[PDB]
């Protein structure tokens, strides 16, 4: 009766996030949109799931993958990179975007990562950026932020020197306060993002594989990438054929 061991059989529950414009975010009615939004909204269709059995909630990053692996959420999709690490804690789809991590920083802000020596970062508690940072920023102050929304507020009041995001939201940012500029890409392109499950839910996993094979085999990714990430390079994995 329930095939996709959900928690509620009639409804999926994804857990997502506000303020991961434009992969996850809130339209000022307060619904989610963005691309993984509208993506998982086009796989649950493929699953048998209609717009209005679907429920999206907002949490700050760190909370997603705890709250999918304790049964809070029956999925999570918030451009979550996968690695072996978080393998330990959940379970994948497959992959659906491999992009940048972007270092964020003010109009005469630092132009390189040897700039970054000295210099204070925000990064968001529990992202890939705080592990690269950890990694390859030795001697740079990383001010750890629950959201980018809070570390985008201290970058404009001065109080970082620059942010660590993913490039779209980097870019998005960017265009929203015109004085901020992308001044780093590190390249994340072995941790695509992947829909977060239950580990052991094979089921759900494998329906949420096979409707995301289809949405790219149809060009449904491709017209939601060119809609969410004008000018941002596809590749040929996530396109039809
Ligand atoms: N919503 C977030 O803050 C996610 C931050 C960060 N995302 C990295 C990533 O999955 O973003 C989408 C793609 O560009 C991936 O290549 C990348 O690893 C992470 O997974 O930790």
């Amino acid at each position: 009766d329930n095939p996709l061991g959900l928690i509620d059989p009639t409804t999926i529950s994804v857990g997502t996030m506000g303020d991961a414009k434009p992969y996850a975010f809130t339209t000022a009615d307060g619904n989610f949109t963005g691309f993984d939004i509208e993506l998982f909204l086009n796989v649950a269709g493929r699953l048998g799931f209609k717009k209005e059995q679907v429920v999206f909630t907002g949490q700050e990053f760190s909370a997603l993958m705890p709250s999918v692996a304790n049964g809070r959420f029956d999925v999570a999709a918030a451009a979550i990179g996968t690695t072996a690490k978080r393998k330990e804690t959940v379970d994948f789809s497959d992959g659906y975007l491999a992009g940048f991590l972007s270092v964020l920083t003010s109009e005469a802000g630092i132009t390189d990562a040897a700039g970054l020596k000295g210099k204070r970062l925000g990064v968001v508690q529990g992202t890939l950026q705080e592990i690269y940072a950890e990694k390859n920023f030795a001697g740079t102050d990383l001010v750890k932020f629950p959201d980018n929304n809070s570390a985008v507020s201290a970058l404009n009041n001065g109080t970082v020197d620059a942010h660590f995001l993913d490039f779209e939201a980097a870019k998005d940012y960017s265009a929203r306060y015109p004085a901020l500029k992308i001044a780093v890409n590190i390249p994340s392109f072995d941790a695509p993002a992947g829909f977060v499950i239950r580990k052991g839910n094979d089921a759900l996993r494998n329906a949420l594989d096979k409707g995301l094979k289809e949405a790219m085999q149809d060009g449904t990714w491709k017209k939601l990438h060119e809609k969410w990430f004008p000018g941002t390079p596809m590749p040929a994995a996530y396109l039809p054929k």
